[PDB]
């Protein structure tokens, strides 16, 4: 019921309304996933003009189920595990010696695609700081994120945190709190710690005239035994 939706390669669109200090956006998203090759393509725009933080700051926050579980893993697959219905994916990001981001996102397939829509808040920025004023090298390193049940919440926790790279040769830390829970009545895969490795390009579209990002992953689970 929930591993057979991913199969092929499914569409994917994404709504993200946001403010950060007061500062108003939105993003659009739409692109494709295929789960069993870990692998999601998709283009981001800025439908309120410029973006007022750096693209390389929303993109985690930008759909695990995509994740590619090994054969002998899939027991771990809590993400497709509760599709249709979907998961409610919550998160606070810190910056560093900064900000700090609260999101609150809702996976789930409409129809044929797979729909994340999501409102995140803003605080505490400093303006000359790394995020609002813009010292982010528009690129990505590679990572790992350690999976673990929570069995009150009936769903996961996750922790960890991604370094950001600065042109001032130094990095910008970003610490994510998340924990995911089912929109459902539904029972659910429950996974035993393990991990999911990513490895990002950010890219962009020439055509394009708009404030946007095309985002290129590929994630996979490992851990496991």
């Amino acid at each position: 019921k929930g591993e057979e939706l991913f199969t092929g390669v499914v569409p994917i669109l994404v709504e993200l309304d946001g403010d950060v200090n007061g500062h108003k956006f939105s993003v659009s998203g739409e692109g494709e996933g295929d789960a069993t090759y870990g692998k999601l393509t998709l283009k981001f725009i800025c439908t309120t003009g410029k973006l007022p933080v750096p693209w390389p700051t929303l993109v985690t926050t930008f759909l695990q189920c995509f994740a590619r579980y090994p054969d002998h893993m899939k027991r771990h697959d809590f993400f497709k595990s509760a599709m249709p219905e979907g998961y409610v994916q919550e998160r606070t990001i810190f910056f560093k010696d900064d900000g700090n981001y609260k999101t609150r996102a809702e996976v789930k397939f409409e129809g044929d695609t797979l729909v994340n829509r999501i409102e995140l808040k803003g605080i505490d920025f400093k303006e000359d700081g790394n995020i609002l004023g813009h010292k982010l090298e528009y690129n990505y390193n590679s990572q790992n994120v350690y999976i673990m049940a929570d069995k009150q919440k009936n769903g996961i926790k996750v922790n960890f945190k991604i370094r950001h790279n600065i042109e001032d040769g130094s990095v910008q830390l970003a610490d994510h709190y998340q924990q995911n829970t089912p929109i459902g009545d539904g029972p659910v895969l429950l996974p035993d710690n393990h991990y999911l490795s990513y490895q990002s390009a950010l890219s962009k579209d020439p055509n394009e005239k708009r404030d946007h990002m095309v985002l290129l992953e590929f994630v996979t689970a490992a851990g496991i035994t």
